[PDB]
């Protein structure tokens, strides 16, 4: 009972878990690094002081950040991720039958190396021939190459102004680095931040109206991940409706997608995208829009 | 900041809060009381050191807990609630205009006590001439008197084996002694325990077996509680069916509920009763029944 | 086990004791004022979060602060006090039966108010016919008046860089401001922050060396304050000899002081102003001096 | 700071370190070890989850423990060792240039070789061909061999009633098996406990006494330790007496010492022996004799 890593996660909020040791080290100019074995959520990778994914439950983050998506399209073949050096969204993309092409952009190599060494649940993901891994700002990377993609996958930090990520959440960024470059029947999805029933103000409605300034159809959806102690959310947008039935959807999941999920069906995702009321009335009311 | 309450609320995870102050304490029989002025959720009530109810978001967990029993009743005019010694559950079972008679049966009176003089969000519900107080074993009272209820009310303890409140979760206590006090139309609710991606196996799937084998209808329902780090669940459980619309649910609210509810629409319920993949194959595949 | 009060000592050291409660607060443009109950140390005046006086052992700082300076002297009349609004460092002075008059100078009337009602260790002290409270900075206090004192007490914070305490430790404010006000035979006495065998560098030495190129004689001395997790220190300055054996020491309380003292007697003060090797070495070599 | 150690060091008393790594752990029969890398103290020995030497300070128990006994002697050669399975103790006695062989004694093989693999600062000391290694009791292994020493080390832990360590603390220990294994002129030094101004009354007065009531000349002493936040204690005891003065010590220190101490000089041990006023009355008053 002696070890223990704490997390601030709000002020005046602390969040502890017995620590068994503190495994592996990196540190890069864009981040300290740190892998943590833990009583109550196994390993779990810090980045700035900041849990990022927890070996009990990241399958709950990676399965809605990915699953929804590429489910909703009819035949995604080729995706981008903005950040996921970590490894795992890709591990969730390439469970899909239907993909050829993975492209992990992430800008920080030491995240990458160290991940493909140490989280090994994703080993097979990182030595799988479909993956390419590239090392660079993503805005950069969208900007510089013509290739379009059936869908983009946002697996990056929350827009904080000033901050290093911010410029990846704009109405410009959307509009003119990422839409040209979905091709018809595209969908992005984005990571939104916390969506707790006080948090979902802090980032979650920002994104979900900065995205319905650009994309005609926009589907925000939420689900409990027990080590963040809170609700995160994420955005579905689509040019393209995005309306499927819970039935429709696992039909999908059991043709495309291989083995089991092991939170996502139908139901949960419908219910997922079911706010509660006080969320949908800060969702719809709000004004705030990302711009730089 | 420098002070701190801090839980263990699940073994090697521990949950800080900073405080304003300690405001008052007592004490029991049965149970250590505390009220504790925190910064991240306002005055929270502690017993035996376990939060209970905290002021920033006790109304998700007390409207999750009442409304949706009321609201599938055609018209529910008196209700008995096991336990509720701390006033929330009668503040919002006594917003409904259809209710003529509210029975709180908590076995310590010194918790009643306590919160009568010092939960002032309750003051006007300890207050109101339709509520009468009882203070004793809510069993015990459910067998020594003969009247009969519309809906019952479940806000107890989770069933923990030897423990003070197990017995109010048996097959036998639900079939001999619960189920013969609800008028014909009878709908019984009750608090169900963490309902979490894994804690849903500790209390939630046995409650939800446990009463399947007595009601004909049972419907089980979840919402993420932030001071409690966990979703949290309840069921509902009738003879006669339990099914409404979303929009349904929002008429009856307004016809029935003084001002607008705080957390819980028709669509919100909808959400909750609809469960996540392993949650619903637990509560499904479950074979635990509780029994003396 | 569930309340803690928690300070971070030096940066990556926590000090935790137990709560009990939160007995009273106050604030001021000056600082945050609370007065804590603590299991382990009693009572706990923290000012700014930092912790001043414990009830268990504030004894020792204002024993140790107080009485080596008075004994020293041939007969002490009269004793100004910078800061001082706790009340002890005047409780222990009035316990010298030569003292005519103490004058108590503390910037912040809130401490003084506070003190005198909630430390009622004090109470005594503070009805005392011979004390006098100035509300004031004692700098301009000791510039404005003419009045010159046999000994002048330094109870204030540490001497910070940009602080509001520094000018009451720099050189020219002992030649000019603090020298002319006293009496021959005058004694000056100041608290000179920790003196561990790792923390006597950060001010402790300094103060040693500034008071050393005003004044002749300058002995250094220190003493464990369990509350404070460290050793801390006090210098003694003067323009006439501070040399007397314990004996002497011991002589001079039981003729003027009233009640025995419970930590120091003349063997601990010899004790006290014996330093260790590496402490010795720092204060001997140390060059820095307070200027502004 | 993200991950802390803690440790409870007194009832309601917590004090914790900040981490860089967990290093090594081991287990025996007798105890759990760890090695901790903290941001405070350096590595860190943990032995059953209490704080045993720390890097940065433990110099100072050590220097403490070791030279007053041997500089106090006029020639000492030959050096017993009760414990010290941590590799400091023989460190610091290895220094001396007129011994010729030290015995460490410690029960627990586990402990001396997970400090001979991963203590750095104690390598060279582990592999002095003046120091012999015994795997037992050092009761048993003193009765069972007729060698006697110039100079007895205890370094075990407190005698706590019902402990392993009880029984060489009591009066028919040092009186029969102890004290006939002394040369004539020998020296017993004991680490003694806690000896700060309250917790001087745990062990430190009771091990004086005790040994008051078998050794003519016994010397009591004090030093704070920065990691275990107290005062700790020593007792020398030696039927010759133990008088010199610090000139004579650190004259002494420089014949027969390699390089110099980091802690210790004369005055240093002078200030050390001079108790303050509460812990001499304690030692002087105590009546306690540890007896089977
Ligand atoms: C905590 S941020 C999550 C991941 O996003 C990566 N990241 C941060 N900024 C960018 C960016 N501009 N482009 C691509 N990846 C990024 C980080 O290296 C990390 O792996
Ligand atoms: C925290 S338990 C919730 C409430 O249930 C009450 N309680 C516990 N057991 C029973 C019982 N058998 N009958 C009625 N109330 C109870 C307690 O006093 C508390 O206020
Ligand atoms: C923690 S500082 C200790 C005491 O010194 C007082 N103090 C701080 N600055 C000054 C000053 N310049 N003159 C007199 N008292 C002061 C504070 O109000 C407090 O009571
Ligand atoms: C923390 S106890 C200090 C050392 O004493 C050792 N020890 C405990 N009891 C005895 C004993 N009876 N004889 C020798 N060493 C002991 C332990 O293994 C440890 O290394």
């Amino acid at each position: 009972k002696s070890c223990w890593y704490e997390e601030e996660i709000e002020e005046n909020l602390r969040w502890c878990f017995a620590l068994n040791s503190i495994l592996h080290t990196g540190a890069s100019q864009y981040q300290d690094i740190a892998l943590l074995d833990t009583k109550p959520f196994g390993k779990a990778l810090v980045l700035d002081g900041k849990l990022q994914s927890a070996e009990t439950d990241e399958f709950i983050y990676h399965e809605c950040l990915v699953h929804p998506a590429l489910l909703h399209h009819p035949m995604p073949k080729n995706v981008f991720i903005m950040g996921g050096g970590e490894g795992s969204t890709a591990r969730e993309l390439l469970r899909h039958k239907t993909i050829d092409k993975v492209v992990m952009c992430d800008i920080d190599e030491e995240v990458v190396e160290f991940c493909k060494s140490y989280l090994v649940v994703n080993k097979e993901a990182f030595h799988d021939s479909r993956l390419e891994v590239v090392i660079n700002d993503a805005k950069a990377e969208l900007e510089g190459k013509e290739e379009k993609y059936d869908v983009i996958v946002g697996d990056l930090a929350d827009p904080i102004e000033g901050g290093p990520c911010y410029k990846l959440y704009t109405k410009d960024f959307y509009e003119l680095t990422l839409k040209p470059k979905l091709k018809k029947g595209g969908i992005f999805v984005t990571q939104a931040g916390p969506a707790g029933i006080f948090s979902h103000t802090e980032v979650f409605s920002c994104i979900y109206n900065t995205l319905r300034q650009v994309f005609k159809y926009v589907v925000p959806y939420s689900a409990h991940i027990p080590s963040y102690a809170d609700i995160w959310g994420w955005v579905l947008a689509s040019d393209s409706p995005l309306d499927l039935s819970a039935e429709e959807l696992d039909i999908r999941m059991r043709q495309r997608i291989i083995e089991e999920n092991r939170y996502l069906d139908g139901k949960t995702f419908v219910s997922s995208s079911t706010l509660s009321k006080a969320v949908r009335n800060s969702l719809n009311n709000e004004t705030h829009v990302y711009t730089e």
